């Protein structure tokens, strides 16, 4: 038997809208906001709608992808499907803790923590990775640039949470209703969450 194209924790309808109109009213925010504006030399090369900036929006279903693979032709496909708790824990519900929404030239995305449990999920194959815990790449895509390819979004986060392990986070430049608004500079953008959002997904495989 063939593999799924991926793996992950699929969000559930209503969490699905509820994380699409956080994301939505984020790049809205974000881009109406005064210290977004006079920054944006270092977000384009050429006042910027954002919503409109990432064109590339998932038409549907959001989701949390764990393994990439490619119906199998990926490399350690076959080994992750094997695994018991990923053929155990098929078709079965999880919540996901969303702590924070970023934003950089590339996309647009939701950061996931997941807990030990669901870390089990998570593949064990990058240098970003580097000194951040596994699973650090977890991620929910709202969005990306016209011509940004797959995966960009957790090499985005990743990141953005490499420059917050060596504190350079600096201050919040400004408040959002959801939480504080942190500006780490080449265009990248982070909404620290006051409480987290939890969304309730069924992992499970996708083919496409
Ligand atoms: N190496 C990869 N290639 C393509 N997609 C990948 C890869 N790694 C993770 N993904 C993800 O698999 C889904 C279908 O593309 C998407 O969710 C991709 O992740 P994103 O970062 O959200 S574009």
């Amino acid at each position: 038997d063939f593999l799924p194209l991926y793996f992950g924790w699929f969000l559930t309808k209503k969490s699905s809208e509820t994380l699409r109109k956080a994301g939505q009213v984020f790049l809205e925010e974000l881009g109406n906001h005064k210290a977004f504006k006079k920054e944006l030399r270092h977000f384009i090369s050429g006042k910027l709608e954002l919503v409109s900036y990432f064109g590339k929006r998932p038409p549907g279903v959001l989701h949390c992808t764990t393994k990439f693979c490619d119906y199998g032709k990926a490399a350690g496909a076959e080994e992750y499907a094997q695994q018991e708790v990923v053929k155990r824990s098929y078709g079965k519900a999880f919540k996901l803790s969303i702590s924070a929404l970023f934003v950089t030239p590339k996309t647009a995305g939701a950061q996931v923590v997941l807990t030990d449990q669901e870390l089990q999920l998570w593949p064990s194959d990058p240098s970003a990775s580097e000194g951040l815990p596994p699973g650090s790449r977890a991620h929910v895509t709202l969005g990306c640039a016209a011509d940004v390819q797959p995966a960009q979004t957790g090499l985005d986060l990743l990141d953005i949470l490499q420059q917050v392990k060596g504190g350079s986070q600096g201050e919040a430049v400004g408040e959002l209703p959801r939480g504080k608004l942190y500006s780490l500079g080449k265009g990248r953008w982070m909404l620290s969450l006051t409480k987290k959002m939890e969304v309730k997904a069924i992992f499970t495989g996708y083919y496409g």
